[PDB]
């Protein structure tokens, strides 16, 4: 015998976040809570159970309707090919497995804006500093390139980049003028690029002297 399977499962891959979510399976009002089990496979490996010792988080017999793989070190290596599966359970009864499309985090990720954008005005310059959208420890596998879009109000937009640094100088600017700008990252991976979201517009006046 068989329970109904969870509907509309989704995988969120945003910056460093990895979260599987799904809609609850509700049986009769009188039934005790349904629980869920998540498993994962690396290409053609065994089906691993998503538990603290296999991936860093406990998504076995949970009542919650999500498995956040990076909530605690935890999570899938970003170049690993991963297939997730999910089911509902009530004791020894369970649903069929719902199997997700495979992903690789670098292939499938949505890249957010650089954060902590800090601008130090100079006489004819603005120095722009910011944090990467997320940390990539192995620099030889993947890296970010950055672009700054900037303009005077009502002017035509200019673009500087790409550059690898987390600091960039906009030079040869007019003194005592307001420049508005947005920073954007592009992720490069040697198997692919992802274009990141633009930061919010912020505006700075260059120094007089
Ligand atoms: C990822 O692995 C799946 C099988 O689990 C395979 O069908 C797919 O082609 C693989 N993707 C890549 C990019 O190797
Ligand atoms: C995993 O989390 C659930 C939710 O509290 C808990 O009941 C279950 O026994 C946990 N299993 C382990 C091995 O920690
Ligand atoms: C990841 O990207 C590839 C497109 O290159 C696609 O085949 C695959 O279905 C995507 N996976 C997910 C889970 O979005």
């Amino acid at each position: 015998s068989q329970l109904p399977a969870p509907q509309h499962p989704k995988i969120r891959l945003y910056n460093a976040e990895q979260v599987l979510s799904w809609e609850p399976v509700a049986l009769s009002n009188s039934t005790r809570p349904v629980v869920y089990q998540v498993q994962f496979k690396y290409t053609d490996s065994k089906w691993f159970t998503a538990d603290i010792m296999s991936i860093g988080v406990n998504c076995t017999q949970i009542t919650a309707t999500e498995c956040d793989f990076t909530a605690a070190s935890a999570g899938f290596p970003m170049d690993f090919n991963v297939t997730l599966r999910l089911r509902a359970e009530l004791g020894a009864l369970h649903s069929a497995w719902v199997t997700m499309p495979w992903f690789q985090h670098y292939r499938n990720v949505t890249v957010g804006p650089p954060e902590n954008i800090e601008v130090t005005p100079g006489e004819g310059s603005l120095i722009i500093r910011f944090s990467s959208p997320f940390d990539i420890a192995d620099t030889s596998t993947a890296f970010f390139c950055y672009y700054v879009h900037y303009w005077e109000k009502g002017g035509i937009q200019q673009v500087k980049g790409p550059f690898r640094s987390n600091s960039i100088s906009l030079d040869n600017l007019k003194p005592s003028r307001v420049y508005c700008l947005q920073v954007q990252a592009q992720l490069l991976w040697n198997k692919i690029f992802r274009v990141g979201h633009l930061s919010n517009i912020s505006c700075y006046e260059t120094m007089a002297d």
